[PDB]
């Protein structure tokens, strides 16, 4: 008498409501000022990687090793941003977004990470700026999103604390040559990805491998990070400048498999070990008891004035957002000896559920709103901004580029998670004030290379034409009518 793979919820108010009734009742409404965009990182679309002063990132370093990135790519080219970026902020006027959600280079700035402006580096950061704002969209910045300069790198990166001071005096240089334009700032994009598939798997620059030890202490000097630049950014900038700071976190919904109070904790477990192990610090000023208890000595410790510079360290709540997972109680006693033995859960997937281009990626649609509303309670209804959301469709890359425009899948996977979306905000009142479409453009995919493709708006990489999508005129129909 368990009941298991039922996931409505009994008296949930617009539980049953399609994306198709969503859009369709006149009653829908966004709040007002809503920034409606769309998402990219540096890496994945500048190109000019050794051009006009750029050091090296680590992902410079790691893309150049055979074997790491799919089919050999590299972000040397990518999408040639760096060059075309006015004709990419033509677009995004075009399909009127409210807001832009880009990352800086840090080693387009800073070559070795500290030291030295770069003069034309920092002189793009303010063009682009600029055309944004000439062109009425929203500029806002992510300070790291994962191109760490490869100086750093070689002095151990994000295991070493010297990382996470540079990262500070980073910000600081931004925060000064940018804030009078920029009012939102994203630290840090996705420190769990970092942590665990960069110094954990070794499937990320800069590709070291130790499941133990490696993705807590990323994890660590991360926070630290992070709450250097916000502290840099209360201090010197905030009043003057009157924007706002937060990071950019992330995780699956974890649905339970059964109705079961061993599943119902499993579930709530993963979400503490993905999303609460960076959230509680910045909202709470400690990492989880529960992680501190499991994890022992593989678990380092905060001092007194850490936990002072985390707690309170975000405006908002920035969440990236894709996919579900369901979660399983184990029926045999697992051993805390790594990241994912000691979260203590057996993750799968439905085999109903359709998927993305990569196997990661699940199209649950009411996972954006049980997470919105997971985070509304554990963080005391913060602003939300929904900073990444988007699907690769399956094979895309091997479409002719004709039948690659009709994008019905992503029509459907915008459509779907944005209603849910709404529903969270109108009926479990979370305070959503964003939602960053990713991507603008189809771009490097990290370890993927260009074969998975988010797009809304399709590159030709031997061209580099870009051709708007059906998902990108659905999107540009979806944000004038609620603007
Ligand atoms: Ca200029």
């Amino acid at each position: 008498d368990v009941t298991c793979w039922k996931y409505a919820i009994p008296g949930e108010p617009g539980g049953e409501l399609t994306a198709e009734e969503v859009f369709a009742s006149k009653d829908t409404a966004f709040p007002e000022g809503f920034l409606w965009g769309a998402a990219t990182a540096a890496y994945q679309i500048e190109g000019a990687a050794a051009e006009d002063g750029r050091g090296p990132s680590m992902w410079d370093t790691f893309s150049k090793i055979p074997g790491k990135i799919d089919n050999g790519d590299t972000g040397d080219v990518a999408c040639d941003h760096y060059h075309r970026y006015k004709e990419d902020v033509k677009l995004m006027k075009g399909m009127g977004l409210k807001s832009y959600r880009f990352s800086v280079s840090w080693s387009r700035v800073l070559p070795e990470g500290t030291g030295a402006i770069n003069p034309k580096g920092m002189e793009f950061y303010q063009n682009l700026t600029n055309e944004l704002i000439a062109n009425g969209i929203v500029p806002t910045v992510t300070l790291y999103h994962w191109d760490l300069p490869e100086a750093l790198s070689k002095n151990g990166g994000w295991l070493n604390e010297d990382t996470a001071v540079a990262f500070g005096q980073y910000a600081d240089v931004m925060f000064q040559a940018l804030g009078d334009r920029v009012k939102l700032w994203f630290t840090l994009n996705e420190p769990w990805t970092t942590a665990i598939a960069g110094y954990g798997q070794g499937g990320h620059a800069p590709g070291l491998k130790n499941m133990a030890e490696n993705p807590y202490m990323a994890g660590h000097n991360q926070l630290l990070g992070h709450a250097a630049a916000v502290k840099v950014y209360r201090e010197k900038y905030q009043e003057k400048q009157g924007g706002k700071i937060g990071a950019v976190l992330s995780t699956e919904w974890k649905e339970p498999l059964c109705h079961t109070q061993e599943d119902k904790d499993a579930a709530e477990r993963s979400l503490i070990w993905y999303l609460a192990w960076f959230a509680d610090p910045i909202y709470k000023g400690d990492y989880p008891e529960e992680m501190k208890e499991r994890v022992g000595d593989r678990m380092p410790a905060f001092t007194e004035q850490q936990k002072q510079d985390l707690k309170g360290s975000a405006d908002f709540f920035g969440i990236n957002h894709y996919a579900t997972n369901l979660l399983q109680g184990p029926t045999e006693k697992i051993g805390a000896e790594n990241y994912f033995s000691d979260l203590n859960g057996w993750i799968m997937m439905d085999p109903r559920w359709a998927v993305g281009d990569a196997s990661w990626l699940s199209v649950v649609p009411w996972g954006m709103r049980r997470l919105l509303r997971w985070i509304k309670h554990r963080y005391d209804d913060p602003v939300v901004y929904v900073t990444e959301n988007g699907l690769s469709v399956p094979n895309e890359s091997a479409m002719t580029p004709e039948a690659a425009l009709n994008d019905k899948m992503r029509v459907d996977y915008l459509q779907g998670y944005v209603a849910e979306m709404w529903k969270a905000i109108n009926y479990d009142k979370v305070k959503v004030a964003g939602y960053y479409h990713w991507s603008l453009l189809d771009n490097f995919e990290w370890s993927d290379g260009y074969k998975v493709r988010f797009g809304l708006v399709q590159v030709d990489y031997k061209t580099q034409k870009r051709t708007l999508k059906e998902s990108a005129k659905v999107y540009k129909d979806m944000i004038a009518k609620y603007s």
